[PDB]
């Protein structure tokens, strides 16, 4: 018996509804309460158990409100999610790995009981859009520990990652122009290292402001990373290997992964 394992056997179907099985409640985080970032929202399972616990960072100008659906739908699958906000709204990639790292010691060590009992400490997870997503890439080298990362239309000045060994999804947008895939997420993939577990899934007819709007790939395929990298669920590696076909424009990875 797999002890991380939570929820119903999977379809695409459930992965692609807008809510999963748990019910989810809130836990506020004021900017007062916030040590080494912005504040933001502690989404939870109602259900008393243990689960991996993952931090989302917004993009430049960007705010919790922008990340707020993927906090709800993936808490609602039996995760413990924070939504940041940042210091500032000019915060580079750099920074916004920092907040995220701030964000999860929040959760652990600082956020109400409610929270903290909910959390196995040691299944730990990071997300963000744009320079947020420059932030996963940043903390997921930095933090090797991390289970997952996975970058939502990712930008950043560095585009060698050969130091990362945290199984990362880069999830690009075809008609980005804001981090063009060509430049950003495409660079990003292919400069991880071939030996770790990773995949690149390009969006078809997106922009970059996709992983804003609610979005059943973005939502099926960043629970179905979580759950078989953060809670070792072998009933989530059918839908990322070999994974989806050429509203994918591409898939990439390093499948198989079991």
């Amino acid at each position: 018996a797999n002890p991380y394992e939570r929820g119903p056997n999977p379809t695409d179907a459930l992965l692609e509804a807008r809510s999963g099985p748990f019910s989810v409640s809130e836990e506020n985080v004021s900017r007062l309460s916030a040590s080494g970032f912005g504040g933001g929202t502690i989404y939870y399972p109602r259900e008393s158990n243990t689960y991996g616990a993952v931090a989302i960072s917004p993009g430049y100008t960007g705010t919790e409100a922008s990340i707020a659906w993927l906090g709800e739908r993936i808490a609602s699958h039996g995760f413990v999610v924070i939504t940041i906000d940042t210091i500032t709204t000019l915060d580079q990639p750099d920074s916004r790995a920092e907040q995220l790292n701030a964000a999860l010691n929040h959760m652990i060590n600082r956020a109400s009981s409610t929270v903290r009992s909910r959390i196995d400490s040691s299944r730990l997870a990071v997300m963000g859009h744009s320079m947020g997503g420059g932030g996963t890439l940043r903390l997921a080298s930095q933090r090797p520990d991390l289970k997952a990362a996975i970058p939502l239309t990712p930008w950043h000045l560095n585009k060698n990652w050969s130091s990362v060994t945290v199984p990362t999804l880069i999830i690009g947008a075809d008609l980005d122009t804001i981090a063009p895939v060509a430049t950003h997420a495409k660079p990003f993939y292919n400069s991880l290292p071939s030996s770790i577990s990773k995949a690149y899934l390009e969006l078809d007819g997106a922009t970059h402001f996709a992983p804003n709007i609610p979005n059943k790939i973005i939502g099926k395929y960043s629970v179905a990373w979580l759950k078989w990298f953060v809670d070792n669920d072998t009933r989530y590696t059918q839908f990322l290997c070999p994974g989806p076909r050429d509203e994918v424009e591409e898939y990439r990875s390093t499948c198989p992964f079991l």
